[PDB]
């Protein structure tokens, strides 16, 4: 699936995700927010089962971004947690945890869960 | 932070996390799980907000481990989110999502949600 | 937004949740799963937050199964946390945790997390 | 288990829990959070598995509380998900999601997600 998720990806929210699959598992790329504290691209980097089961089982991934590039620090970092589906229409369907740097008063709140589907188009 | 996080820790399971902080924002390393279908070292991956907030908020920061090396594949990822606190016993507070492959007849199941808390020592 | 609530809900994986909202906050009624381990209507409760804000906000609601009837015994809840969002096209945007009874030992694997989208149809 | 769920519990934060655990698999009470937006007792409901494995597995349950009382409205609620483990240190582990009534705009950052554990004492 390296070839399969190689490339750019649009989540729900219009936020674009761009993406190389190594042949070691790795996932490195950018990413950029439609929407929160954030402008411009973030550096991501993450894993993926480069050996994924043949039942047509999608392929285990995920990967971070640590809200902070050259134009803005949003003291907090997503992880991204999913899998990748092959056929006609391609889909990363994740769960994420978005934590900001809190005190230990805040810290119950520090985390933030969601999920976000990506695909090739839109 | 990048000196704090540097180095080897320990989470309440008696998982081994290796980990270092480069000046980047990058984090690279090992993950050693002591239970799952896991067993030696696995790669790791992530990111760290290196400028945190000095008002004493912790510093934000995740990673990813597939569960792939050379003596096993779980078909799976976990994703670690959370904060490093400094000070005399220092932490990394982290939840994590494990998304496992699936048919998407099993997709509803795809992922578990837990919490690690590590330690530089036991 | 009892009234708005109080009714029959499908979500994406064909399940049905049928509740009455109580004007004191009160969510009762039952639910059927299509997948997993579960057959026929199972007992939930839960509570919604009877008074919302007035600005377009969505109502703030949650509610439990536990995975006991008459039938079976999955040793298992799950609790649903979301917003109902009225309008022509009513939605409740739901995630939810679903823990197993487990041993000390696999208690680290024993939560899912997932999100479930109920519509007034299909 | 109805014996062994009943009473007062306590969390790390310092909130206090009242249950009553009903032999058909309710649970009714209230819930005092020591944190966030809230003071004085909250309406809480949820069901628990009445009949659990025999193989020292812990008994599943959950709750919700919706965020309005007779003194605030936090247009939240909170969903507790987890297991109830007997014996001389008997805990119930829990993971939450909070949600709160947001716009469509704001909706990607409407859930926290935590972890309490309730004990009897402290
Ligand atoms: C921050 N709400
Ligand atoms: C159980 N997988």
């Amino acid at each position: 699936d390296e070839a399969g998720i190689t490339g750019t990806w649009y989540n729900q929210l219009g936020s674009t995700f761009i993406v190389t699959a190594g042949a070691d598992g790795a996932l490195t790329g950018t990413y950029e927010s439609a929407v929160g504290n954030a402008e411009s691209r973030y550096v991501l980097t993450g894993r993926y089962d480069s050996a994924p089961a043949t039942d047509g089982s999608g392929t285990a991934l995920g990967w971070t971004v640590a809200w902070k590039n050259n134009y803005r620090n949003a003291h907090s970092a997503t992880t991204w947690s999913g899998q990748y589906v092959g056929g006609a229409e391609a889909r990363i369907n994740t769960q994420w945890l978005l934590t900001s740097g809190t005190t230990e008063a805040n810290a119950w709140a520090s985390t933030y869960v969601g999920h976000d589907t990506f695909t090739k188009v839109k």
